[PDB]
């Protein structure tokens, strides 16, 4: 069998749960590959294990996917391009989450000031995000009374046991770490106002609109005004054609059991915007497979 890791994210992130699937589906498809999901900082951490050969594919940001492939614009990947990633499919909207406890004194984001918050994961998407929000509010990482690097869980047990006031995410709606929390602890989410982002849309040209609607997680039963860019699966340059072939039509060329991978994919998953403005070149084997499908003419 030929082996594939697909690089992920938190275990209570999406990533890792629609990795799994990806690679259970996979691998049910009997094709001679042999998948695994492995569980990660995110995107950033994935990027760079495709780029090292030490994973064939991952879930990564479309920003971040962008920055990496132009050597551009966060200090992961400024002055050196890294041209060993192509994209397979944008799946979902990645939500950026700012969840503040109740007590802590956080209402905007400009009120992270002097707290400590979790600002993503080492190796994360998030906390590109995050840094880049905050200087959007004239807030460094400095300014925060600590900016602490942590998993999901990690994160979500500091912010139960008082031991942070604030923490972000840039994940799908319904992450198991976020519902978790909202069950055990008064939380809030905090808006991000895209306008104050859109002055820096020039630089981070990938930030969305997105209203994450009230009741999504218990507690916080108000809409939450924010921003999103998209998840995507990528994979190396250096797969064959034939093995990403085949992959895709295990994978895509099964919709309805692709969508049962988790309900992001569900609600907001279609072949048509699975290629709509993608931030790197599709895989050879992915533009077979979406020519063939009759959505890339
Ligand atoms: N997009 C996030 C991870 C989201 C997830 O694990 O679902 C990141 O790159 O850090």
């Amino acid at each position: 069998q030929e082996f594939i890791t697909i690089g992920s994210g938190s275990t209570t992130g999406v990533y890792f749960p629609v990795a799994t699937g990806i690679a259970k589906l996979v691998n049910d498809a009997n094709v001679g590959i042999r998948a695994n999901a492995r569980s990660t900082g995110g995107s950033v951490a994935n990027i760079n294990a495709i780029n090292a050969g030490e994973f064939e594919m991952a879930l990564a940001q479309n920003d971040i996917a962008y920055y990496a492939y132009q050597g551009c614009c966060i200090p992961a990947f400024e002055g050196k391009p890294v041209k060993t990633i192509r994209a397979l499919a944008a799946l979902y909207p990645e939500v950026v989450h700012v969840v503040a406890r109740k007590d802590a004194g956080i209402r905007t984001v400009a009120d992270l000031k002097g707290k400590r918050v979790v600002v993503g994961d080492v190796g994360s998407g998030t906390e590109q995000n995050a840094r880049q929000i905050l200087e959007a509010y004239g807030l460094t990482f400095d300014d925060l009374g600590q900016a602490i690097r942590v998993s999901a869980s990690q994160g979500i047990q500091l912010m139960q046991d008082k031991r942070a006031d604030a923490l972000f995410y840039t994940v799908g709606l319904g992450a198991s770490a976020i519902q978790q929390l909202a069950l055990t602890t008064p939380i809030a989410l905090v808006a991000v106002d895209l306008n104050r982002i859109q002055a820096i849309a020039k630089k981070y040209p990938f930030y969305v609109g997105f209203n994450i609607p009230g009741g999504t997680y218990k507690g916080v039963d108000v809409t939450t005004p924010t921003v999103a860019v998209q998840a995507m699966l990528i994979a190396s340059e250096r797969l064959s054609e034939e093995t990403v072939y085949k992959f895709m039509k295990a994978v895509f060329g099964n919709l309805e059991a692709f969508k049962k991978i988790h309900p992001n994919l569900e609600r907001f998953f279609g072949l048509e915007k699975a290629v709509k403005g993608l931030p790197i070149p599709l895989h050879p084997g992915a533009e077979r497979f979406y020519k063939e499908a009759g959505v890339l003419k």
